[PDB]
């Protein structure tokens, strides 16, 4: 009975995600019991129907039943406030943009043309639509901005970014990055390159309004790729890096920041069927990032996990 | 962590649709172990593309590795052979029609109106589109066909169908019902009632076009309603009934085979969300098939688990 669960699962993705989506799970903060009855004359829900929605995230282990009402799991907590990786992913991903994508994913496979399923649906690139779909762009910032808080702490660690001067985040959306690495590293000049249609203010972190497939400007002693070379096919990855090696001097430092594919990790995996549906792109084993920097004439100095999913790797112009 | 898990398991759906939907599952037949480069040189696949969605499937635990290729695993073998729960289930549910309805479902709560989830995307009701979509209609049939099959063996201890002269099914699409009890129980007049477009042929079974809206054929000791009254609302539903037992005599008999709403069943909660977001419609208590088969002039004579999911309930005339 693995099998079956494995296909109808999409639904408790989808019971979870429209108890996000009708605003209703912002009700159970702190694990308080809420009446059902109550929560469907707020939002002008038939109680019948949401009662029925409440068994079905019961039994999936969501929700917990008392004689005082319904609250939210202990497990399942993260639902309450916006600002988690659970509830942003609800956001983000739980979406026809997503979905809509997933359907036309067999067919990207039959049809081996230049345009990812994605691209065959929606008739554009996905940070062309994002460009557009500003409520969308919004929720990928704020859910990347919870994978760059996971990293902060153990690579101030790891890396010594004390040593640099000039620091250039290519791809670096809002640069929390880089926001959080000056929160702990003074005396450095900051700097985001992004394909912005309004530019990010802020005061000390500057914002450069660029593009990476255009050679990358000089001075830096210090650049990063951190969740962008994963956004691109082998071609387009060497293009990427390669003006980052002519933009880099002997003594210029490039940090690679990724979620290193290994034999056994499926939450990556995951994420790399994901990439090729939304970009033709991958995430890429230690070996395949030394094949696009050896073509791009960069030599890998140093690689180190930063934790069970994210990895490190130092590339020097060599 | 669950809530993650529960949220991207999704990925998992689409990743078994996907290596369905193209059409490799076919190509791992009892459980034996074939090549990748192979299979991805065969429909003109990018040998990177599908290797790296073999690796999630392995991951997952659908697919097993060695060094002389890919398996399914013990578990997942239901992938291969088209005729099984878990491959029509994959046709039949992960498609635009149930995926769209379901990213609508949070919208259909809040408008509180009579239009399903389904009618607000598709713009007519769930069977209107299937006399539209045909191939929808055959994988819809042939899962429906799994369902009787498991219930056949028990049905027929539980009831005596021979003591019947002349049999019609209400809705029982291809009459899977009649066929299985013909095999069982011959020389009787099974006769099967659907709306179709093209009539199902099969030996010793009679097909009636026909609607249990308009008024039923008299002259039948045994009626059946099989997984047809939980796809219509309560007035809808009294109206089918109604129509029965104004068709029905004194010594005539209706049988109800349904999946009854139980407590405790996460298989059975799940569907009801699934019969509110295509039909408007909902699963019903005992005591509710009572009320609404006492509205329609009908009284409860037998009520039987039939197994776990499934029940039978007798009806008769006063
Ligand atoms: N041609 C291009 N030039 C520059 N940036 C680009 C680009 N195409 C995409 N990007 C940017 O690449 C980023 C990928 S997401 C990574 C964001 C950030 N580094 C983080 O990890 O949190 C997006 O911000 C997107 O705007
Ligand atoms: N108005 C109507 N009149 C008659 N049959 C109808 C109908 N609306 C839907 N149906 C039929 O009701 C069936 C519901 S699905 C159940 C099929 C069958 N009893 C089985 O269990 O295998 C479908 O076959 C559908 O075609």
């Amino acid at each position: 009975s693995m099998l079956i669960d494995l296909i109808t699962s999409y639904r408790k993705t989808a019971a979870i995600y429209t108890f996000v989506d009708a605003g209703l799970s912002i009700h159970f903060k702190n694990g308080d019991y809420v009446d059902i009855n109550k929560l469907a004359s707020q939002y002008g829900i038939d109680y019948s129907r949401l009662n029925r929605l409440c068994d079905f995230l019961i039994e999936i282990g969501v929700l917990v039943s008392s004689d005082h009402g319904v609250a939210l799991s202990e497990e399942c907590s993260a639902l309450a406030d916006p600002n988690s990786v659970e509830f942003l992913t609800v956001k983000y991903e739980i979406n026809s943009e997503h979905w809509d994508s997933w359907l036309m994913y067999p067919k990207s496979l039959l049809e081996n043309n230049g345009k990812s399923a994605f691209e065959m649906v929606h008739g554009k690139s996905f940070f062309e639509h994002l460009d557009s779909n500003k409520g969308l762009k919004s929720d990928f910032d704020a859910l990347m901005s919870k994978y760059t808080n996971k990293i902060i702490k153990e690579l101030l660690v790891i890396y010594d970014f004390d040593k640099h001067n000039r620091i250039l985040d290519l791809g670096g959306g809002d640069g929390e990055l880089l926001i959080r690495i000056s929160e702990q590293v003074k005396g450095k000049d900051y700097t985001v390159l992004d394909r912005y249609n309004e530019v990010p203010i802020s005061e000390g972190i500057n914002f450069i309004k660029g593009d990476f497939f255009k050679p990358i400007p000089t001075g830096y002693d210090l650049y990063i790729l951190k969740n962008v070379l994963n956004n691109w096919p082998d071609n387009d990855a060497i293009s990427i890096l390669k003006n980052c090696r002519e933009a880099m001097d002997n003594n210029a430092t490039l940090l690679i920041i990724t979620l290193m594919k290994k034999p056994q990790s499926l939450v990556v995996k995951s994420v790399d069927i994901l990439m090729d549906m939304l970009f033709s792109a991958k995430q890429r084993y230690l070996s395949e990032f030394e094949d696009i920097a050896n073509q791009a004439g960069l030599v890998i100095r140093h690689y180190k996990d930063l934790d069970e999913i994210f990895s490190l790797i130092e590339l020097k112009v060599k």
